[PDB]
């Protein structure tokens, strides 16, 4: 039936993306109700970034310096405040398309859809995971700051990410919609690097279950294992420790496939130790860790919105 | 800056997806203006499929057997015709959300976005390619038939695919929005199989250019090559022949990176002959052929909608 990395439908979010310009910098904003949220470093010049005192820099800001544009319409700014690392630009016009929404701070290992935009016009949509080191592997060019990541939980858009930064290592850092960075990152042009990027073990197992459900089963072994034993091989290969909570989460997948979680851990142990010998699982020559158990069950059932 | 497999924003298409039920079967339809397009095998029972005479089967169809549903609203059927392998269900209500659109029949090797739906509610969005053997590798569960693939060309939604079939080999077959299957496939429950799936050579090179643009450059060699010579190694590995037109298409990528196309072909030759030796390009251990030169330039510039 198939298994692919897919994003949520982005309709509800498209009509929330505006353009924000401050001086010579232009990036994306998120317009919900009468507020436009964007990264506060829109007010810095390439030189301010080396050591910004955002509060002082913000004193020098008139609403007139903030030119917000919804496609072609231009919006009115009747105030501007700062919440952590995001600017809250109050406007008079409530977005007639504001969806039911929450702001959620997601956990490392969880996934969201990113709607990439350039100058307030959506460009594409793709799925990301919040790595254990609080980075994401996305596609953000110049003009992409302000793009948001989100999940559609039932009838509600849960905003969880706004793009701010590219690390000189080529990965991406950002904040929740309250302006708190994920990870130890600061919006200053200084030496910062991502910590060791470990692999999300619970997700790899959900992917191996997704593979079993889709006929790929050459990795299923007769061996079995215990949590403690498996977590030794995991630590060796910079894999995340597998807790009992993680096994409980894989319950429904174990039930559907008829393969105890610890039996799947036995298969993963051998793949880490011996490799794929040139076979592929669901089309990859590598172990995939950016599907949650919930991404899998969702795709192997048929949940809609 | 990043390179990811991303779909077009699906907002314009979401509000075009309805639910169609005929008897015991329910699948998705596409409602543009006053017409609902869906796969004609919605009228067959699991038994009719072994040898359907769709024209006769359609005689026995009253509009009353066709229950169309837009989310919760129910639509009126004032006629029903058949164009090749798609039913055109005329309704009285024009979709107030019909976007500017064309119906395009895409070429093998080109990509489109699929909006997967289950019972007329969109589930997710992902990018596919039309393989050289006129199949696609997607994610279509029960209830997914009728989901469409599309490209957003400027201001126009170009519909190019509607899902009909899963081959017993696990790949997917479907039609253009005029009801003509891609490939030699028929909507009958009989022995049919996909031909040899060759690799889209022009796309792999666009991906290797995308990789160079993103700092991955360990594959760039001093060797060079000619078209004829390279196409010998390609044929060997079930790769598509590279024409001069394909080299002209890679022009803009060659220009941006400063690497003649034939020099990139020299790199691909060595990767096919020797393998990756455990390195990765843009995060894959395998050569990716589902990005067109246009998908790449689009992501390495910043084209929006
Ligand atoms: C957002 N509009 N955007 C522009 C952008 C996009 C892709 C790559 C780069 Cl290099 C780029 F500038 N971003 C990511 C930025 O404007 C940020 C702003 C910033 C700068 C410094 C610290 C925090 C935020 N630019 C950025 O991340 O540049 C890379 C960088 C990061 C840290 C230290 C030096 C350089
Ligand atoms: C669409 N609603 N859908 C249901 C569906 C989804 C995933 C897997 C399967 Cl097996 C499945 F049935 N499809 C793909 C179908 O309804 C088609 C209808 C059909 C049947 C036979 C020939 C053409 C079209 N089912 C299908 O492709 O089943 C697989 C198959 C194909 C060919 C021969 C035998 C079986």
């Amino acid at each position: 039936s198939g298994f692919r990395k897919m994003a949520f439908p982005s309709g509800k979010v498209e009509g929330c993306m505006v353009q924000v310009t401050c001086g010579t910098t232009t990036l994306n904003g998120l317009w919900l109700d009468d507020v436009v949220y964007c990264p506060r470093h829109v007010i810095c010049t390439s030189e301010d970034m080396l050591n910004p005192n955002y509060e002082d820099l913000l004193i020098r800001k008139s609403n007139h310096n903030f030119l917000v544009q919804a496609g072609n319409v231009q919006l009115r700014v009747i105030g501007h405040s700062m919440q952590n690392c995001v600017l809250k630009l109050k406007v008079d016009t409530a977005n007639p398309k504001t969806p039911k929404y929450k702001f959620v701070r997601i956990q490392p290992g969880q996934t969201f859809s990113v709607l990439a935009c350039y100058n307030g016009s959506p460009s594409g949509v793709y799925q990301c995971a919040m790595r254990p080191n609080f980075t994401i592997k996305g596609s953000f060019l110049n003009g992409s700051c302000g793009s948001v990541g989100f999940n559609i939980d039932y009838d509600c858009v849960s905003f969880c990410y706004m793009h701010h930064m590219e690390l000189p290592t080529g990965v991406h850092a950002g904040t929740d919609l309250e302006g708190n960075f994920y990870g130890p990152f600061v919006d200053r042009q200084t030496a910062q690097a991502a910590g060791t990027d470990t692999t999300i073990t619970v997700n790899v197992l959900a992917w191996l279950y997704a593979a079993v459900i889709n006929g790929d089963r050459w990795f299923l072994n007769r061996f079995t294992t215990t949590l403690n034993d498996f977590n030794l091989v995991a630590m060796k290969y910079n894999y995340e420790p597998l807790t009992q909570d993680h096994v409980d989460i894989l319950g429904p997948l174990s039930a559907q496939t008829g393969i105890a979680v610890l039996d799947m851990c036995a298969s993963l142990k051998e793949l880490l130790q011996n490799g794929m010998n040139g076979r592929t699982i669901l089309g990859s020559a590598l172990l995939e860790d950016e599907f949650t158990p919930f991404d899998v069950v969702r795709q192997c059932s048929g949940v809609t919105f």
